[PDB]
């Protein structure tokens, strides 16, 4: 039902967006941002725990790009327990080198409804 779908999207957005704090810490420490079970000493894992709403397994559920100059992208895809009306949507939480983050949802499936995306992470 729609309320469950809306709850699931908002929770998944929160799970990815929660990682920004660890990402900022890595930037302060001058260490490369990763989502990895085997980070090197010059890398900083962002502390993600596997979500039952995302496609993939473990820390690989979050795909990280970090140019090590303040431009960062955290990408996840709805899946596993997510309902058919949201499965496949992509959540992208990105940082620009001015320090500003934004959240966008793309690739929404056919039964996506307009209010499934929260105001803090609109559908592009």
């Amino acid at each position: 039902d729609p309320f469950t779908a809306r709850t699931q999207v908002t929770r998944a957005v929160s799970e990815v967006s929660a990682l920004k704090t660890a990402a900022e810490s890595a930037i302060l420490e001058g260490k490369e941002i990763v989502s990895s079970a085997t980070p090197k000493d010059t890398q900083y894992d962002i502390g993600f725990t596997e979500s039952t709403l995302l496609d993939g397994s473990g820390k690989s559920q979050i795909q990280v790009t970090d140019n090590q100059d303040g431009t960062v992208e955290l990408v996840a895809t709805l899946g596993k327990s997510s309902g058919s009306a949201i499965k496949g949507a992509v959540i992208t939480v990105s940082r620009k080198n001015d320090g500003v983050w934004n959240c966008k949802i793309t690739k929404t499936p056919t039964a996506w409804k307009p209010n499934y995306a929260p105001a803090n992470c609109p559908k592009s």
